[PDB]
């Protein structure tokens, strides 16, 4: 028999929870949207954003579908842990960011089907659900049951995907119940693909992959396959791009360093080797430059080339880098 310790990841909470009061949280399409700030003034930025996106993209024809969406998002929020970074605020940020990036690219926006838009919003909303605030490597290091259940790369990503569908399966949350089987399968496949590609281990491969697509002329949005890849890239960019929304906003998202430090200490307490660079850096600013240069900047450079209308992120990142470099020295 396999002797495994209890998982550090919590099981899915299927309970029906009352959605929070949503009010007009101001353009939802703006990249300068400060999710943390909105969260400080409204009961739930995640629920307010999800409602607005659903309306902005005319998701529902019936009130019944609208109500299931509301309860689903409330339940999804109930399944995000109180982590410094991988929490419901990050979820709202990625959802709003995906909405913003997609809305800014005319070719893609004009060719996306209603089903594809619903899948994109649902995926962004649930992309980190149940995240324990520890990495896939950490789960593997402690021999967590989740690492044995979901094999191969993207352990947590597979878990988020499975959790999302488990919740969507609850009758009171199933807003896709009216879709026929072929449509629901398409929905599921898009969602799986999108959440699956948020796995940081695929970054370099995706950048080279899309770089080649760019050289070949970019995406052909009349092609379903290209729209899916485009959505995947934009979701990924939204996931790792809060630092590109402006200097003030970027600073707020440095809370990711708290989770890394927490993990470094968790590793130390467990007697495991400490992950390089996870302990709080002496110079937050200096430590960020490599991240911007290796991950974020190249990503938004690629995005701008593939979608010329998405330019702001790149300029904000360069402004941020100069500030970090100037303060570091
Ligand atoms: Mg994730
Ligand atoms: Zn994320």
């Amino acid at each position: 028999t396999r002797r495994l310790p209890p998982s550090i990841v919590q099981d899915t909470i299927l309970a029906v929870v009352p959605p929070k009061s949503c009010a007009a949280i101001v353009d939802l399409r703006d990249w300068g949207f400060d999710t943390f700030e909105v969260a400080s003034r409204v009961p739930s930025v995640l629920q307010s954003v999800a409602m607005h996106v659903a309306l902005a993209w005319d998701f529902f024809a019936s009130q019944e579908e609208a109500q299931k969406w509301a309860f689903l998002v409330a339940a999804v929020e109930n399944n995000y842990r109180p982590n410094p970074y991988h929490n419901a605020i990050h979820a709202a940020d990625v959802l709003q960011g995906t909405f913003s990036l997609v809305s800014a690219a005319k070719p893609l926006m004009e060719h996306l089907t209603p089903l594809e838009c619903k899948a994109a919003a649902f995926a962004a909303l649930t992309h980190d659900v149940c995240h324990p605030g520890r990495t896939n490597a950490f789960l593997a290091a402690v021999q967590d049951p989740v690492s044995f259940k979901f094999s191969g790369k993207g352990t947590l990503e597979q878990l988020h995907t499975a959790t999302a569908f488990e919740l969507l399966n609850v009758t009171e949350f199933d807003f896709t119940s009216s879709m026929d089987n072929a449509s629901f399968l398409e929905f599921k496949n898009i969602v799986s693909h999108l959440i699956g590609h948020t796995d940081m281990s695929l970054h370099s491969e995706t950048v080279a992959k899309h770089g080649a697509k760019l050289s070949a002329g970019g995406f052909d949005c009349t092609c379903k396959e290209d729209r899916l890849e485009a959505l995947s890239l934009l979701l990924h960019a939204a996931d790792i791009g809060a630092s590109s929304r402006g200097v003030a906003i970027a600073r707020k998202w440095l809370v990711i360093l708290q989770e890394f430090a927490d993990q470094a200490e968790d590793e130390r307490r467990r007697g495991l080797p400490v992950t390089p660079g996870f302990e709080t850096p002496s110079s937050v600013e200096k430590s960020q430059i490599p991240f911007l240069d290796f991950f974020v900047i190249p990503t938004f450079d690629l995005l701008h080339q593939l979608f010329p209308s998405i330019e702001e992120p790149l300029h904000n990142l360069r402004k941020l880098r100069e500030l970090y470099a100037a303060k570091a020295g």
